[PDB]
């Protein structure tokens, strides 16, 4: 349970850096190939980047160069954003418990 | 990478929130399941995903759960946050290594 709730926040996570990173590459190409970008858009249609892994998988069979780019710039913001996380959250969810709290307890 | 670390703190935030939800909701199937019914078709009226409009929502309607609500996602998060950093890049470098791996030695 604490197990099964790591497990699937991690695989989550996973999922998201790679959405981040694909939005990354997305302003990247519409201001150098907006041909590639205007493209990007369209496959990310017919594919849910929820599912990362199939995402990639089916991205691999059109175009090598840009899974490859998706790999990269997901590790880096992975390197870059993952160990500032808990903090972050940790502050954050107190902030909103404390707001929720009042309003209901002013109310 | 400040504003992909902010809006991936927030996606976590609200993740967690989910998973709170998901936890009361079990508890719910069991001990009251008018509430556990209810809480599911709130559930497709209200996207979790942006958690603090998803509380203020439930507000309106059952003010003992959305303080159950932000116990347990405390709870929850200072459970398992600092758990969190090895296991996604960890994940990400293992699933960087499968797809490179398939794309350049397969083709």
């Amino acid at each position: 349970e604490f197990k099964k709730v790591a497990k699937e926040t991690a695989i989550t996570l996973q999922s998201y850096l790679t959405y981040q990173a694909v939005r990354l590459i997305s302003q990247q190409l519409s201001e150098t190939n907006p041909g590639q970008a205007i493209w990007l858009g369209e496959f990310s249609k017919r594919h849910p980047i929820q599912e990362s892994d199939l995402y990639l998988e089916a991205m691999m069979l059109e175009n090598k160069e840009l899974v490859l780019r998706i790999l990269t710039v997901r590790e880096n913001l992975a390197e870059g954003v993952l160990e500032f996380l808990p903090e972050m959250v940790l502050s954050q969810i107190k902030q909103s418990n404390g707001n929720h709290r009042r309003s209901l307890l002013e109310r």
